[PDB]
């Protein structure tokens, strides 16, 4: 109905807190997830005090109407939160307790430089806008922050849910505003990626490499090109389930390296056949004997260099 | 309007009950399903008691307003249920009968270790938050729990729909709460998986193995690599449905084993030709005759071991 | 506001009726469809009786409020109907005319035993719940039941829209309810399925069979395995439409039979080559000549048997 | 709030017009499209006549309430339109000018008999239902019918947007109703289909036909079967971009003809090889040189006949 | 409740301004993106003037009701925005400050002529309609226009967000209207496309070209046709994320040129084999040596010409 009047000069302080109940539906393409949690607020209003002896009660219960409630919004949400008030209580001195359960979809950027073995941080921002007659600042109540024991994401490990206790005050549209930052840290479960993606590609690459122990041109052509087609199919299967990155990643580097190796293998087979046709079998034998050892060693060294470069 | 007054300390007891009508839309990747059921509540309110003889009626009907109604909320739902009140009736002694019809989307984790032949248990949780003046507890009315005989699920068999009688009481956010558990047990129908998945893969594998009765190198290479491409296509088709799992599953183990077998077959085909060209035409014959019997027996033993480990 | 009082015990009778306008969005996977139609109701309420001479009018129009309207609900709908009242009229003797337009999604199971050439029946259930003081029973008004001439379902032929006159009365949750069934019968348009799906598969199978007129092992292997790879794509394309089927269907039987035929053809080619290697060409020639006639005749007989079984 | 008093028992005529603002989301699979436009109405009400000299004002302005406006609805919409009245004005005479802005999703069947080069007409129906005390008929005002210049559809050209002046009066549900038809004619932009679909298929077919200039049986088998596989792979994307509405069409006939040509080419290659084996090379050469000219001529004649038949 | 009365003839002026908070979900196929921003308005209303000295304050606060608010609406939005008022203030002179946070889905065409290396401009249009007694015009307040520092579009770079000062006044439905234009200029991040799309295609094309150093017909046929299949798969992958293009585009021209090159390569291989069969090795060798250099040079020149033509 009206913000509480300042006594002399003090701004109004609202102590916040979020208690997670569920987090689900993490989307890699759209970089969104859905949340479901409690919201708690507490401020000071001297106009709601009462005498317990005359009233005969301890805490009074109000309704959302006929009481002043500060406006709290989330910055990074696609739509306004769907909320319903649970309870409002008033202490004899004037402190008010407010509890509310909501559900919303949050927007948060994701980093995919280390996609198979990466870790992310999800942000939720709370902001309040000062009224004409009063300045409002936010705070953190550590006794109201937590997560449910059964909170789970599909394929992720939840590590912690904390909040930065220092709000950021700045001027926006002729008014002062205060913001809070809630951080959720998670890690990816990478076990299922190994036998599903990594080892089959190695097997296909080795099958392609087995052409260095043969002199039949047609068989080598069949081997290498068919394995290339299989690699293309697997590449689509992999790079169908992640968004368009702006910078270089790890998976892209590995896939490009594999394409390079296939091209070089084709060149080697062509060179061997062309030298054999010109009745120079010794050079062809030397070249294929060298390639047999050259390919795996270079592959291992390049993979080691990339692994150090991205995870070092 | 206001919670009913206690006598000395007796907590308020609310009797619950859910009668399923339609359950459908079970999503494996989203791990959700949609429900449609009745909800029945009953409690005692001495303020509404009346003498039937004076009023001349046995049951009085009230609108949802002007009557205190406990707040019952589901825990694991994406959004608050959309419900409408059907009937409210008041007994002469003050007992109130309540009935509403709702629909909601339920979040429930799933287990995919024994994926083709698994059984699941879907959970539905009720909870009520105690008010400041009065303490509220939940209960189960065993005569108002059931389901329609017309309930159908696409690919599942309904086994039972029960409720755990004893609630769980805990203090959350400085208030006491009570929680109930409703469990729906289902089992998968697995007959259609056999001729659609299992037998075509076995036929493709046998077609691949037929290369041990041939001596031409190009034909063997063609057979093995083309069957590998077919296997890759089938693997993608199968993985279209099953979501990511943080542990080993039966299907993943089988698929990885098949990839390993293809790799070993390619190695054997290469070895035979290399020995043949090296002017040793007897060791090649020995190796081929050995592999003819070695491959099927080892495949059978490995399948038996896997079926023992995962289903025992 | 309050149901009309009975004379002695005679239950209130409500005459129903549905007039279809649009039917669209029939989803096979979800087994749903979307409807848009009218809804006519008519009952008796003697408290609304008036005489025409003193009133000066023949019919009185009422707003939806200030009058008792029974609660009519559909059973198999994802959400309650989105309806808005159109007209309300009152006869001099007490009869009331009701009319409204709605739109909802109807859940209906489907049968895919004869999927290319099947017929389906769709059910819409109407139910009313008795109030504490009066019992309500539904009836059917045949003059207000029908469908529009412009109703269009993509790929389906609408045949009839009728209702079973006798309702089914049962006791649910300590109250009596009456249920009515409206049945929509449709047939599938199968002609487009012939040149899109059926004939190309026969052509590919014949191309595969053409390998019985050649003795080149590599050419036969190429033909048979490449045609198998071609068949797999068609199998995926066909299977990606229908939902999972608990029982055995026509299409699944045909596809499994085709897989078996490909396997037997591979076996025959391998046997021919192995016999030809051992310098016994007479047996190979006899086997090839026998298979040339054996394969098409057995295929035709198996198809005739399957067609007789699944359609008789 | 009542219908205007009847004058000489004459039906009440209203003038209507629609001015398009946005047209978007033309989903051919569901045969729907969303609209966004204005709506103008006008009729006569003697009760609203006011003296301009005494009032001192030119025209009046009324809230939607305390005045009667006829109920106008769209027949082919999924749900009721979302309308918000903009202006209500009444001239010094009895005429009243009405305006509102709405948005809705419209149902309209589409025909794909000439898919690449087809044209469509989209219908929007307006209906008014007579009341128990008056008859209402519709009319079209030419100056209020129009279309915004910025209205765009992805891949379509907009031709015209007119209305049929003549209504359609009929008795439905024992009431008289009038219908107006607003037609929006569009045509598809078909140039991008040539270099994306038409020419690659011709190139692949010619690559297949190149097998009439060689005698190597293995090479011919490889060419023909691999090009068939490529044709299937291309048909995958062709169906990916093609509307998912099964019916008879031009593209389906073209694809079926291509499959038939591939089958005949395989038959010819097999015949040539079989004749060459039996030491009758003259017949094989005659058949080959005849087919070299026979195939393109028959293909061109079949294309001409189909094009004349479907588009003439 | 009533527009402000003019002094003599001055039209009402409303100063506008939009401050972006979040823009996201840029869809190429649907040509849509979602926005979330502030909206600021300011006009003169002398009916609300007061005296600060006698009132004892400096700024009054009002609800959205009991005050006249101009009806500002967007044009190219799928539905009406979801809006909630944040603040309303009144200056003693009469200037009203209005603030509101909204969210909407915007329609805007895109140009795909230079798709890998293109830039786009996104338009937002505001419009107001003059009332029967007053004329309203729009204006731009540059101090209230800006974008948030955390605004991000996945795969795009944001350049600027400005607006045109001059509105476009025109008459629609016999009422004057004023329209503004806010422009958001963005650029595409093209680096990721290089190693994911461009280089693999070059490698596949070179593998195809390697057939000019061999003289085995079967090997050349296998190489060329298998690389063609790989190109078709890559074409499907590229065209997954792209809408229909009314005019010729860069990528379409490149893909068509690649198809043409494959066809010419097949022609060359067939010609070489046919010449070699007729015992004319000299012409075959000359043609092969000529093509070895002819193909890369022509490909490079055609690429340069296309790049100059489209990016001129
Ligand atoms: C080759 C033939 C044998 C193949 C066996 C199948 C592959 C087994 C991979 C096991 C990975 C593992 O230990 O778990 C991954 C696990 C992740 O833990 P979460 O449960 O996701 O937390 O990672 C680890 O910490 C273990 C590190 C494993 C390294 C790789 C092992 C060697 C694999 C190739 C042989
Ligand atoms: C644009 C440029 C790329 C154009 C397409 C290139 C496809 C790959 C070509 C393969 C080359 C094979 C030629 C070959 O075998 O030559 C052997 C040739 C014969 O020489 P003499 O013994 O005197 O006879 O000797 C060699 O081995 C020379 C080295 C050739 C292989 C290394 C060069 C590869 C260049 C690829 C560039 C791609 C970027
Ligand atoms: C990582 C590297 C991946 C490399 C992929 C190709 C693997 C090798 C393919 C098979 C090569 C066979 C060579 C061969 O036959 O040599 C003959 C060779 C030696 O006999 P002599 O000539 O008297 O000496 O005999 C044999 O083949 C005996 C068996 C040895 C090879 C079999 C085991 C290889 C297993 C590789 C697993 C890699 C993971
Ligand atoms: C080879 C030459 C034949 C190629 C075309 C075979 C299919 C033609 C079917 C046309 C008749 C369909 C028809 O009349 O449908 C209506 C009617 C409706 O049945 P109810 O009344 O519900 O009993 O359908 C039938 O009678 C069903 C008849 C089933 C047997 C014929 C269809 C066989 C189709 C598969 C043939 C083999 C395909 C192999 C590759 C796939
Ligand atoms: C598990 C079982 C499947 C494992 C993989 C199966 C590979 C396919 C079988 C290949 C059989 C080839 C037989 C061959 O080449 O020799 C023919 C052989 C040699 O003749 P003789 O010298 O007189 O002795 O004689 C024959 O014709 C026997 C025919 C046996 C094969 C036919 C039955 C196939 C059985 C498949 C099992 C699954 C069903
Ligand atoms: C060799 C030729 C290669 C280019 C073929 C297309 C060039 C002609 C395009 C012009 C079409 C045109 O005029 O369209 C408008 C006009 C509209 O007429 P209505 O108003 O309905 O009377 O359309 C027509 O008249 C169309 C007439 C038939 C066009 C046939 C075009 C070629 C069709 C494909 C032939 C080859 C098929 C190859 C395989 C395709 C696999 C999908
Ligand atoms: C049941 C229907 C499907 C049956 C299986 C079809 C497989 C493909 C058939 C291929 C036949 C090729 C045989 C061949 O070349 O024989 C040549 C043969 C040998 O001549 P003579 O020395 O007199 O003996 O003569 C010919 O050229 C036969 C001419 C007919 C071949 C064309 C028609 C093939 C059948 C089409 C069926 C379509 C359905
Ligand atoms: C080896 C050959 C080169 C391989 C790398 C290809 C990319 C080279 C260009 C990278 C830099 C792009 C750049 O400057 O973009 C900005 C700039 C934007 O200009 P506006 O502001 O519109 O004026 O873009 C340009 O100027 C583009 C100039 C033409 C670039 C041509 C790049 C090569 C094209 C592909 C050739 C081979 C095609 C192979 C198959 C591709 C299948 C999709
Ligand atoms: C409809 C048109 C499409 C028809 C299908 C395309 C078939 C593919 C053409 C293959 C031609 C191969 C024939 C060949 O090499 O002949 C060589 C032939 C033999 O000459 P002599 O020794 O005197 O006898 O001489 C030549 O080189 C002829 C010229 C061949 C190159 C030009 C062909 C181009 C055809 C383009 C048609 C499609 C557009
Ligand atoms: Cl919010
Ligand atoms: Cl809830
Ligand atoms: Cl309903
Ligand atoms: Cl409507
Ligand atoms: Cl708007």
């Amino acid at each position: 109905v009206s913000p509480p009047p300042p006594i002399a000069d003090e701004p109004l302080t609202v102590n916040t807190g979020i208690y997670l109940i569920e987090c689900y539906s993490l989307d890699d393409k759209a970089e969104t997830f859905k949340v479901n949690a409690f919201l708690s607020l507490s401020w000071k209003d001297r106009r709601l005090a009462f005498d317990p002896v005359r009233s005969g009660v301890r805490v009074k219960t109000y309704e959302p109407e006929a009481i002043w409630i500060p406006e709290i919004r989330f910055v990074n949400v696609e739509n306004a939160r769907d909320a319903d008030v649970v309870d409002i209580s008033v202490s004899p001195d004037g402190t008010v307790q407010y509890l509310e359960r909501f559900s919303a979809r949050v927007l948060s950027p994701l980093d995919f430089r280390r996609y198979p073995f990466d870790s992310q941080t999800l942000h939720i921002y709370l902001i309040v806008r000062s009224v004409d007659t009063r300045n409002i600042v936010l705070a953190v109540d550590l006794e109201k922050v937590g997560k449910n024991d059964d909170v789970f994401l599909t394929g992720w490990d939840i590590e912690s849910f904390t909040a930065v206790v220092k709000p950021a005050n700045f001027a926006l549209e002729d008014r002062l505003e205060s913001k809070l930052d809630y951080q959720l840290r998670i890690s990816r479960q990478y076990f299922s990626y190994i036998p599903n993606i990594i080892l089959p590609m190695l097997f296909i690459l080795f099958i392609s490499w087995t052409a260095f122990w043969s002199t039949s041109y047609e068989a080598n052509v069949t081997l290498v090109v068919s394995t290339l087609i299989a690699h293309i199919a697997f590449n689509i299967l992999v790079e169908t389930n992640l968004p368009k990155t702006p910078a270089m990643t790890y998976t892209g580097a590995i896939i490009f390296m594999i394409y390079l190796f296939y091209f070089v293998a084709v060149i080697e087979v062509t060179v061997q056949h062309y030298l054999k046709v010109e009745s120079q079998p010794a050079r062809a034998a030397s070249i294929t004997r060298a390639s047999r050892i050259a390919f795996p060693v270079v592959f291992l060294l390049a993979n080691i260099i990339l692994a150090f470069l991205f995870f070092g």
